[PDB]
RNA sequence: CCCCUUCGUCUAGAGGCCCAGGACACCGCCCUUUCACGGCGGUAACAGGGGUUCGAAUCCCCUAGGGGAC
């Protein structure tokens, strides 16, 4: 029963070293060896004494959960594999020329049943701790820090991107980017660390009050009807009750900078015409964003196809010329199925998503 | 008895190069095309006090806070 440090973020610490009597600046101390120098040993840190280090071995540890798997894609994309239990969530490292930026899953597997998804598709078992969240950022860090590849930078950026909703984890998500963006711990910025969410508004709310970070949407259709069908939670919280929240995240934000990235999924003849184009202008027409089109990356026995590069392209010139910034993210490391949405992991599903399937 | 303390973080520094330079963070402006959050700016430190010197982050003394040898 040895406490995991990387469960705590700073406040949490330092309550941690002011019981059994020590002062503040030790929370200090410690998290800049565990994240600054990617240290799982008090015996390494020798800006304590030897009375205090052997101490924390009696109490404490330090403990990121094991890589269990390592691919590497043609473009520079590389996917691990992390044990949580007896089950897997995934980490992808996307390498760019000035930046990299590491997708993290926030829980094992998804409650929320989007059907362009592959992590959809396996189900959900529960939601990841705290170390198990920052963990894949320090076991990242680590791995890319000590082979100094070519063109494979440290971290710069996190997207909270990989398996699973971040706003049904708040508890754990929340603390796990309070230390990617404190200076003693990864020391992020809050417009380079971006959640994204399919919209639980009460929960963006309570984000709000508890944290200040980039914010993307994953809108992914021009209406109600559409949405309801491919993002079911559309049919809990519809488009206008979640732009308006959006709304409200963006007023207290100095991370959005004013703008929210929609996020929106390009399936062929789903929502990829020319006449949804002009039907999302018109929605987005009151909500200050940006606009990042995703070619649909597949997955096995998906009902859908990708949209052609012309069907893209003609969908994001209607954009533009309503002045919108329209960005499509390139698609990193699907030879390795790490592209947005392939994370399958390695879930056992508490759903009974299975059982429900045959049963119609 | 000996070493350590420079912007929020990590550092450049060796009596005039420094009213202290850089990276990242932070803040601000812009995003009507650099985006798996992009572009450009701006604020910001010599631990504290007192000596030595024409001149101190730098040399000396004390104090506060960290290490380390007997
Ligand atoms: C991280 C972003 O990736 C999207 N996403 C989910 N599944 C897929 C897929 N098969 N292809 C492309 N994007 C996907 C999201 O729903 C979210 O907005
Ligand atoms: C694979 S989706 C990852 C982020 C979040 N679950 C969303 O839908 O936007
Ligand atoms: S898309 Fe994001 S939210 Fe919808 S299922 Fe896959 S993971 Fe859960
Ligand atoms: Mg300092
Ligand atoms: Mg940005
Ligand atoms: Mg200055």
């Amino acid at each position: 029963g040895k406490i995991n440090l990387l469960d705590l973020n700073r406040q949490q610490m330092r309550e941690f070293f002011k019981d059994l009597g020590e002062k503040p600046f030790r929370a200090d101390q410690v998290m800049k060896w565990m994240y600054h120098y990617c240290c799982d040993n008090f015996d390494e840190m020798t800006d304590i004494n030897k009375v205090l280090r052997g101490k924390l071995k009696e109490v404490a540890e330090i403990r990121a959960p094991e890589v269990v798997e390592e691919q590497r894609s043609s473009d520079g994309t590389i996917k691990w594999a992390i044990a949580v239990g007896d089950q897997r969530v995934e980490t992808v490292y996307i390498p760019e020329d000035d930046r990299a930026t590491l997708a993290v899953s926030s829980q094992v597997g998804c409650a929320l049943e989007c059907k362009f998804c592959s992590t959809a598709q396996q189900g959900f078992n529960r939601n990841l701790r705290v170390s198990e969240i920052i963990g894949q950022v320090w076991r990242a860090a680590k791995i890319v820090g000590a082979a100094k590849v070519t063109g494979q930078r440290p971290i710069t950026n996190v997207v909270m991107m990989g398996m699973g909703e971040p706003l049904l984890n708040l508890n754990n998500v929340v603390p796990a980017m309070e230390i990617m963006l404190d200076d003693f711990g990864f020391g992020l910025s809050k417009r380079r660390v971006t959640l994204s969410t399919s919209g639980v508004v009460p929960a963006l709310d309570k984000l709000g009050d508890m944290i200040d970070v980039a914010l993307a949407i994953s809108l992914h259709a021009p209406n109600d009807e559409i949405r309801d069908e491919i993002v079911p939670i559309n049919k809990k919280y519809n488009i206008e009750t979640f732009l308006a929240a959006v709304r409200r995240y963006l007023e207290k934000s100095n991370a959005n900078q004013g703008r929210v990235t929609i996020e929106y999924v390009m399936l062929d003849h789903v929502n990829d015409g020319t006449e949804h184009a002009h039907q999302l202008a018109e929605l987005l027409k009151d909500t200050p964003c940006k606009i990042n089109l995703i070619p649909w990356n597949p997955f096995p026995g998906a009902p859908y196809g990708r949209s052609s590069n012309s069907r893209i392209d003609r969908f994001s010139k209607v954009l533009m010329s309503y002045g919108f910034t329209t960005i499509v993210r390139k698609t990193r490391g699907d030879d390795i199925d790490a592209a947005c949405g392939q994370l399958a992991g390695d879930v056992i599903d508490r759903t009974k998503r299975t059982l429900r399937k045959r049963m119609q």
